[PDB]
């Protein structure tokens, strides 16, 4: 309903992974990146804004999240940007669980794929489309619904 996404960079072995979670639906988006830079982060945001509706972006004070590059990019994309985790108690809950669940799926799929990127895709499909909550609604269905009402 608010389309607020929180992003963070994480590590899975040597691979760095940018991760964004939509707070309302719990929908997860992630992408493997070459290195933790503002340039890569900007590419990730452009991809996110390309595929989904992003009205507000939150993250920690990390350098790659506070560069003028990122600040101006969000202004250009008309995205409200904030810093300093957390945002609100309930959101932090959703985000923490998602990172954990993502890491669990990653541990499962890595042995089934040649690449980490293919393992990440399957891990995201699993989190977003292969589990239900209340009403049997997948995080994907919930997000889609919030999109539809808007």
């Amino acid at each position: 309903g608010s389309h607020l996404w929180q992003m963070d960079n994480t590590h899975w072995n040597k691979t760095i992974i940018w991760v964004a979670v939509e707070t309302n639906s719990g929908l997860v988006e992630a992408q493997v990146i070459p290195e933790e830079t503002a340039l890569q982060v900007a590419l990730c945001i452009l991809q996110l804004i390309q595929r989904y509706t992003v009205l507000h972006l939150h993250s920690d004070n990390g350098p790659c999240f506070t560069a003028h590059r990122i600040e101006n990019l969000c202004k250009y994309l008309g995205i409200t940007k904030t810093t300093g985790i957390p945002y609100n108690p309930q959101s932090q809950g959703v985000v923490e669980r998602a990172h954990r669940d993502l890491k669990d799926r990653l541990a499962a799929y890595q042995g089934d794929c040649e690449t980490v990127e293919a393992a990440l895709s399957l891990a995201l499909v699993s989190l977003n489309k292969k589990r239900g909550g209340i009403g049997g609604h997948t995080p994907y269905e919930i997000y889609l619904e919030s999109e539809h009402t808007k």
